[PDB]
């Protein structure tokens, strides 16, 4: 678990947002497995506006913080679940590095903010969804 506290926004991953979420929804889209919902309080974060391929990421199940380099953000294959179905998810940037279920929501960072949270992983890979995009997270 986790999210990106920005202004008045909050976003988290798709299928781990709650009924406050989708009842002050803003934007989402299953095929990046993102979800932005309003809030009344300023947000926390930062966001990078950038091309960086280095950063660093919250690791939930290690409890500890590790640095990676990851792809540019492009379109991945992801199995079903309580959640989805074979789909290439969109705007995912991978990395070698460790993740197990209940490590989505870690942000990854880099000089210049926060890049994006961790979606996917698997067989010494992590998979993390961009918001570098979302321009209109800070306007
Ligand atoms: N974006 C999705 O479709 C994810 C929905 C939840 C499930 N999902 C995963 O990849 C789950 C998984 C499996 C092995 C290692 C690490 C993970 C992690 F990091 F939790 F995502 C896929
Ligand atoms: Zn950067």
């Amino acid at each position: 678990s986790g999210a990106i506290y920005v202004g008045n926004y909050r976003v988290v991953n798709r299928h781990l947002a709650t009924h406050n979420d989708w009842a002050n929804l803003v934007w989402e889209d299953s095929s990046r497995d993102l979800l932005v919902s309003s809030t009344t309080a300023q947000g926390c974060d930062t966001i990078a506006r950038c091309d960086c391929q280095t950063g660093v990421y919250y690791c939930s199940s290690r409890r500890k913080h590790y640095p990676v380099s990851f792809s540019k953000p492009s379109l991945i294959f992801v199995e079903a679940s309580e959640y989805y179905p074979a789909r290439y998810q969109s705007h995912l940037m991978l990395a070698v590095g460790h993740s197990e279920p209940g490590d989505c929501g870690g942000i990854l960072r880099c000089q210049h903010g926060v890049v994006g949270i961790v979606s996917t992983g698997g067989n010494g890979l992590v998979g993390f969804a961009d918001v570098r995009d979302l321009l209109w997270l800070d306007e």
